[PDB]
């Protein structure tokens, strides 16, 4: 099965899903770096502006809605976000399966309230569900329908937009041949990666640092300290809220390399700055930032959108492992 995604901006990518019945509609992410299913509730007060321009979910109007209500919570690097866990027929790229969802009862407004999409499917394993609950794919491979216990992404450049494969991979937008890497510490869909280069001067996660393979993420990010050494050795500047460079010197600004699992993932500037136009005058920013990830799982890199547009990617549940092949 597969679910067509949109692209907002080379920032944002989503899919549709429907919860109820009759199907309520919802534009969604499917993030590989969460394991549950959140969309807005309509039972959130309207003074979370989050809550105002998302669907919400009316339990109201789903004859399929079944009532639970225990309060779910997570807190999110402007943290708080809060509401209940409610279940109900989702429907995902033809498939329909009986899964537990949380409603949005509160929300600390951004990063949320300028989501051209309204919730996140948690492409995660169950090791990491709030209130521990059974995770979406996973209930869609109890059904025993999909090929492989695996479901592959593709982030195109904007401007199809994107897509997701379930049970299996699609051929039309990859070339080349899958080169595997091994989870680290399966619950994760974390890998471990043997350094990052910045072309020449190989002076980054020497050693063995981690990576994040999160879908739901638009940028690559690695510690604070990290992002900063990189940065300026790239003549990027530092900004209120992300590095740039004057416009019109940017396609010259070296490339960045991830050594994964025996291969060497390269991208370029036209992968990482968004080229607005080629002014000597205005700024350009990069598809990269801070970000610091907190433990267990960090601080690990994040391998977000602007490495899988360029690397079609695969998740391999069967497996435990992730393969990346050059995206068409
Ligand atoms: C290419 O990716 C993008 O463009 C992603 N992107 C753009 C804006 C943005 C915001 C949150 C995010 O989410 C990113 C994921 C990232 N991976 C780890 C993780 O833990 N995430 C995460 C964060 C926040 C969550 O909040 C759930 C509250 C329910 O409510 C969530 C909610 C309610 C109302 C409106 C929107 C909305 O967000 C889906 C759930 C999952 C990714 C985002």
């Amino acid at each position: 099965s597969s679910v067509i995604l949109t692209n907002y901006m080379d920032t944002q990518y989503y899919g549709e899903i429907g919860i109820g019945t009759p199907p309520q509609t919802f534009k969604v992410v499917f993030d590989t770096g969460s394991s549950n299913v959140w969309v807005p509730s309509s039972k959130c007060s309207r003074l979370y502006t989050a809550c105002v321009y998302h669907k919400l979910f009316d339990a109201s109007d789903s004859s399929s809605y079944k009532h639970n209500g225990t309060e779910l919570t997570l807190r999110y690097s402007t943290g708080t976000v809060s509401g209940f866990l409610s279940q109900d027929i989702i429907t995902v790229g033809g498939i329909t399966v009986t899964q537990m969802f949380g409603e949005v009862t509160e929300m600390p407004a951004l990063p949320f309230m300028l989501a051209e999409f309204d919730g996140v499917v948690g492409m995660g394993f169950i090791e990491q569900a709030i209130g521990r609950v059974t995770p979406i794919f996973d209930n869609i491979i109890s059904q025993g329908v999909l090929k492989e216990d695996v479901f592959s992404f593709y982030y195109n450049r904007d401007s199809l937009g994107g897509q997701i494969v379930l049970g299996g991979s699609d051929p039309q937008h990859y070339e080349g041949n899958f080169h595997y890497i091994n989870l680290i510490k399966t619950g994760v869909w974390q890998i471990q990666m043997k350094g990052v280069s910045v072309g020449s001067s190989t002076l980054l996660c020497e050693d063995g640092c981690l990576a994040l393979v999160d879908t739901g993420a638009s940028y690559i990010s690695g510690s604070t300290s990290s992002i900063e050494k990189l940065m300026e050795a790239l003549g990027a500047k530092k900004r209120l809220f992300d590095y740039v460079v004057k416009c019109n010197e940017g396609p010259t600004l070296p490339d960045i390399s991830f050594h994964l699992g025996g291969k060497e993932y390269t991208l370029t500037s036209a992968d990482y700055v968004f080229q607005e136009s080629y002014s000597s005058k205005k700024l350009c920013t990069l598809a990269i930032h801070a970000m610091d990830i907190p433990p267990p799982t960090g601080p690990t890199w994040a391998l977000g959108a602007t490495f899988i547009r360029k690397f079609y990617t695969e998740f391999d549940r069967r497996n435990n492992r992730i393969g990346f092949a050059l995206a068409r």
